[PDB]
C-alpha cells in the first residue's frame, strides 16, 4: 500500500 489506495476499500466505499 502506497498511502491512500488502501482506505478506499473502507473510506471511498
Amino acid at each position: 500500500v502506497r498511502r491512500f489506495a488502501w482506505w478506499w476499500p473502507f473510506l471511498r466505499r
